């Protein structure tokens, strides 16, 4: 039943031992043991079926037995920019469906600018990231990029529409007239908001401003709520069966 990631691609073994965290996991604190069924996938959006076959101290050893296109990925590519707890951000944004996070530094965000401390906890976000993909099926697992400024993450251009919250705003995300190629990159800023020359770098790269309602919402609301209704109004929330 449970599903595991592999962090090599499986596309022609027949056999592997688990990563570290997936060794202990699986044969220390679920306790399996040999012959026990489980999911592996290693991101390539394919899962392969498999057996545990030895399940030792250090090391869990499984054979496996298929190879199958699994997508549970949204056709709407989602990019958060996120402004610096974010392990619950993490996990809901993947389960939602988001391609890609970069975690960011802002001139008002209230934490010294520190690459190196970001780093870090980057690793273990990756882990959450993992784990959220374990969890809700995804076979594909989201990227968290290198802590970046605001300003420099808002000059990025790949093809993808640039939104940010603001009170001005005419358009809601839904009555955004246009979505690209490249799918969306939304900016969630922190409590102290944007400083002026980030106002004007939003200008400058042609943000789409957007209204999500007349309340006033936490950080982490705020962000799962824009990326639901992203998902309902152009992604994989909104269609039928």
């Amino acid at each position: 039943i449970p599903r595991i990631y592999h962090p090599i691609s499986l596309e022609n073994q027949t056999q592997c031992y688990l990563s570290e965290d997936a060794a202990n996991h699986v044969a220390r604190v679920l306790r399996m043991t040999e012959g026990e069924q489980l999911e592996l996938f290693d991101g390539s959006n394919h899962i392969y079926p498999a057996k545990i076959i030895e399940s030792n101290k250090k090391s869990v050893k499984v054979e496996i037995l298929g190879r199958e296109l699994a997508d549970k990925e949204s056709h709407l590519k989602i990019h958060l920019g996120q402004v610096i707890r974010m392990e619950f951000t993490i996990q809901k944004s993947v389960e939602l469906g988001v391609n890609v996070i970069t975690p960011l530094w802002s001139e008002r965000c209230g934490v010294k600018l520190d690459a190196e401390r970001m780093d870090k906890k980057i690793q273990q976000w990756q882990k959450i990231a993992i784990a959220a993909c374990e969890q809700c099926g995804r076979n594909i697992v989201p990227e968290i990029r290198p802590l970046m400024k605001l300003q420099d993450w808002c000059a990025e251009n790949d093809g993808a529409l640039k939104l940010n919250l603001h009170p001005r705003a005419h358009y809601s995300i839904k009555t955004l007239p246009t979505i690209p190629a490249g799918g969306v990159r939304l900016l969630i800023g922190s409590e102290g908001g944007l400083s002026a020359q980030e106002i004007a770098q939003t200008e400058q790269q042609g943000f789409t401003e957007i209204l999500l309602g007349k309340r006033v919402l936490r950080t982490e609301t705020a962000s799962l709520a824009a990326i639901s209704a992203l998902q309902i109004c152009f992604g994989d929330l909104g269609e039928e069966g």
